[PDB]
């Protein structure tokens, strides 16, 4: 929706966008286009650079204050009493285009970072790839008692055990399949085949989606168990759901979930038994299944074709609780038998 | 609607309200009430003064930033890792209670201030009594060509002819009957018996009300004419409409208009011919009619009783274009034959 | 905000307002004003009655469907392919003007209706005077356990004990001082000097107001006690708060509360000790205090003048728990020692 | 956001969603879970099928009315006075999953339907693939005078020249590159490198996106010219922008545009000169370039790989003004030298 501001010469113009939304200049003029605006003692006074000046000073910002005068703008009509007229919009914060571009085909998964050894055998952690932020999101695994999400301002604060805040979730969580995308938490509602969307900035449930025919609550989890039936994943294409159905004889089923409309945007049936998989993740719309040790299966959703592979994966620890791909830094956010680690990817 | 913020010890809590809305602390606790919030190495840790500290620091403000720690709060439980949990609302800016309290019964109208002599014989001007501001709103009278409202930051800037901004109205204006109340402009839409509500902060029409059976467009104006058929008025009770109907044989009819719901909240029929009145205004729900020179008639809406009076009014100039009462400063904002003046009131 | 609809000849126009909001036609034309609208094989084709037809068919309705054709509209230009263009707004439902007009000065309170004898000694009940509805709202009094409001579709259903719905309140209630106004419940939040606004249609808290310096939780209740410290009241002027302050030595203090902005719009200090009052209510901005038996004191907020009176009140029962005035039907909604009654008023 | 309804036995529950949004049942119970709800003369009374009954009766509907009683629900506790308690959300209308699934690789483009021969040599037309509707959207090409979009209820009404409505656009349109997606019109704003989003249901601009470095206004159009610089396209992946940049030496550049966030989600540089292309379109994230006669070039965005091809295209007419792919019916919506046609696709 179009927002409007106008200030007479020597007065500032004030632009402000709600929450995390940012300014986008639609139009701007410094001069005079009307004989009634800004009462004083030439209605064809235009400054073509007014649009450029306002865009440079205000675009990508939550707020802007610009004085309508000679300190900021050249004079398009000396002698004429001028005014600054601006039309603008509040748009979601911009995202670096690399987040949506495929880095290539996965050659292997390798050790990279070892953050710390937690006192919890299972759990999950990630970053929001749509944000240029150092924020880490952490959800520990406690059977039948998980309903919180802890936020850390950096990796350094995360290792030191220094949280910024904690979120009380509207429902209990089943498994370690959680993801954070564009300021929203996505999780599997305990004892349901539903995904809950929880807005972190306003601390309220912003929606719910039913994952049609998805098996739930220790019916089709990963090898380790722990109610891992439904796993969410983020990649270059958006948000995904990794689960299994009786219709597909307990084999992995993958669906694209629109994070804004909560619609299921395409479903693909794989040939890999979910109970046999230690974990799984998406990269460029391709499902990578972990066996434990190695990636032994891939499913390409773009071609609707699968293949048997022998892609390396770290053999260090046994209890693989969570594996989350990040399309911003191209790293795997892993929870493996108490150890909180980051794995590099070779393309 | 309830808004929530939470920050772990040493981190700041950030409260922000949209537009001109202000913070109201609902609840606050600095301590520990839950064993899962703010992950670290006593769930009955309360600070009773947390509510008082937050209220003092954040109430009546657009924004607030408070660090959850020993610089701002005492320690309710030394050794326990604490967090600040706050529940708050965004409410319209508070108004000094005097604005709604009757100063008394009017003894007379007297000269007080003479701002300047305009080049326009007719027009109208006022301040928003619900705002603690020096802002002046000005609408000149130009037959069939009025569609702007000019704003000045102070009396000083108004006399000097230094405007802050100008508003382009969605429709043309009939007469000098305009008023500003709680950030909204109220005016009579040209060639209609309708009142338009225009939000000044967002620069959009926020509503419309039809003044049932009101005479319009030089049918029942004030003595001077100029399409003065419908006059808006602000007092201790709110917003009023001063007009005339054929049902009341062209005599003044007064209605209370709710500025928030746009409903007509009571209508009273007077015995004064509107065409004979130079102008009129409300004080404490009492209509005061000007003849030119003197106030010769009053109508009390609380009692539904009228009386003939001889209340003094300045005899200086003839062409009385506008008379607007202000319940904050208890002054009359008058436009009389080019002269822009303020009249004092003796109670 | 302006809403727009347009349909080519023979097609229907569909107008819809959210919730309880109603249509108000701003403008309408059946004909042709543009050479590009409604593509077919005269751009000055107007029907003046189009505005009248649309207003008659759509005003005061939640929804409207009108066919753009000869069954509903005359032909302003035969041969020319026409279209119906409408501009409209969604406004709060209209209210009969009598609700805001003073019936007169109270001569006495008299018995009228005896609905039923409840099993609860104390409680409160009312109707929403801003709605043309038979709905009754009921709140029983249970010490430290009150957090529900029950709704009945009629008097008949209320006596029979046939509820339509129950509302779970966000907080516990202190006393029997509750009121319903313009679809919103107003109550005193347990162990606070705060008034909570709860929207009944959406079932959420819509705001909160602090009653500055108000005594609360068995400090200054009515004679019967039961945490009656703060009593809400509805009359021709709007919403009121009846309470007491230490600043006024425990004597009744009355404040106008804006139900839309949650602002305190004027405060008046009375000379009647609240602990000595059995109950109190407002009519035309005048406070009427009950002693038990009789009305022995009045306070006129319009004049800021009080008087000692001897106004009759029914002597039938002793334990007067609640007295709520209704400005639509001009009756008192009373709860007296198990008996749920309506009292008439002589003006 | 969660919406709540509750009705006591024999009373109906009413669920309504705004605009085109549909109901999604979150939770439902017919019975008794609380001793205070629905006042009458067992707080563990549950009906497991209540969720199933409500979902079946209300899911995918704008509105729902269900009576809380024995005509619709079995009795989970005879003798106990029951109530129906429902929690629900309003979600965007569901979309058939085929719209997001790739039909295969394009073997050729073939003649299928010939609707009519227009009096306009150039123009554009389409359907909204996210809607299960017969609605056709039409924009004729008139140099420097295009600012309207006409809607037809069916193919039959479109051929007959019987429109339902016309939309007045906030800005003039450059070229025939328009698209309709999820109730929103997307077009290139005249003399700019910007895409405007216009909501058809509310008739207002809902956003704007700048296509960084895009050539505009007869700099890089298709062979026929007519300000075709920027072309929008819809496929299984969403919304795309087909344009050219000086950085890519006037060769086709393709970008994914998020229709909800207005963000550019990935950009790919092709090797095909845009001025040499008659038109272009996307299918499964693959760009197909038309030469006139044949498809002689493809660019796969999933692989970031291009190939020279010889894919058939109808040789019937010369002046190819628009080619729009539809992912619901897998047809090309084409405007070729006055003729309005549909082309089939062989996979
Ligand atoms: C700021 O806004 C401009 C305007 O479109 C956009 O092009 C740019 O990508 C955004 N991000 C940055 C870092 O400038
Ligand atoms: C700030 O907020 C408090 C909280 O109710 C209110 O009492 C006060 O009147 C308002 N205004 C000022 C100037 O403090
Ligand atoms: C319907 O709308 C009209 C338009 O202003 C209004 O005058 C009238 O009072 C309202 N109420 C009824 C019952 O018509
Ligand atoms: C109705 O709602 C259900 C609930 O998720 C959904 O599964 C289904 O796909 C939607 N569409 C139809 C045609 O039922
Ligand atoms: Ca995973
Ligand atoms: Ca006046
Ligand atoms: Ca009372
Ligand atoms: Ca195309
Ligand atoms: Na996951
Ligand atoms: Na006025
Ligand atoms: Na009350
Ligand atoms: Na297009």
């Amino acid at each position: 929706v179009v927002r409007r501001e106008l200030s007479c010469e020597s007065y500032p113009i004030e632009l402000r966008c709600p929450g995390t939304d940012v300014i986008m200049i639609e139009s701007a003029n410094y001069g005079r286009t009307d004989d009634k605006i800004c009462d004083s003692d030439n209605i064809r006074c235009y400054l073509p650079d007014a649009y450029k000046i306002m865009s440079q000073r205000c675009n990508n910002r939550t707020q802007c204050a610009v004085v309508a005068g000679p300190d900021v703008f050249p004079d398009p009509c000396p002698g004429t009493y001028k005014y600054l007229e601006v039309q603008y919009e509040c748009v979601p914060y911009k995202v670096e285009q690399k987040v949506f571009l495929c880095p290539g085909l996965l050659k292997g998964v390798y050790q990279s970072e070892h953050l710390f050894e937690s006192d919890h055998q299972s759990g999950a952690w990630c970053k929001d790839p749509l944000q240029a932020s150092d924020k880490i999101y952490y959800m520990p695994w406690t059977p039948y008692r998980t309903d919180t999400l802890t936020e850390y301002s950096s990796k350094d604060d995360f290792i030191a055990g220094r949280p910024t805040t904690t979120y009380k979730l509207p429902h209990r969580v089943d498994g370690t399949g959680f993801v954070v995308y564009d300021g929203a938490l996505f999780f599997n509602k305990e004892r349901t085949r539903n995904i809950v969307k929880f807005d972190l900035r306003t601390r309220i449930k912003s929606g719910e989606a039913i994952i049609a025919n998805a098996n739930y609550h220790d019916t089709s989890p990963y090898r380790w168990g722990g109610k891992s039936d439904i796993d969410l994943a983020v990649d270059e294409n958006g948000l995904w759901v990794i689960y299994a159905t009786e219709q597909n004889n307990g084999k992995i089923v993958i669906s694209q979930l629109n994070p804004y409309t909560l619609r299921i945007e395409g479903t693909w049936d794989t040939a890999y038994d979910k109970r046999s998989a230690s974990n799984a993740f998406m990269i460029c719309g391709i499902l990578y299944v972990v066996k434990s040790n190695k990636i032994d299966y891939i499913y390409n959703t773009d071609q609707s074709k699968d293949s048997l592979v022998d892609v390396p994966f770290p053999n260090s620890y046994q209890y693989i609780a969570a594996v989350d791909y990040n399309p911003r830094d191209n790293l795997l956010y892993v929870w493996n038998n108490y150890h909180v680690v980051k794995y590099s990817l070779d393309f």
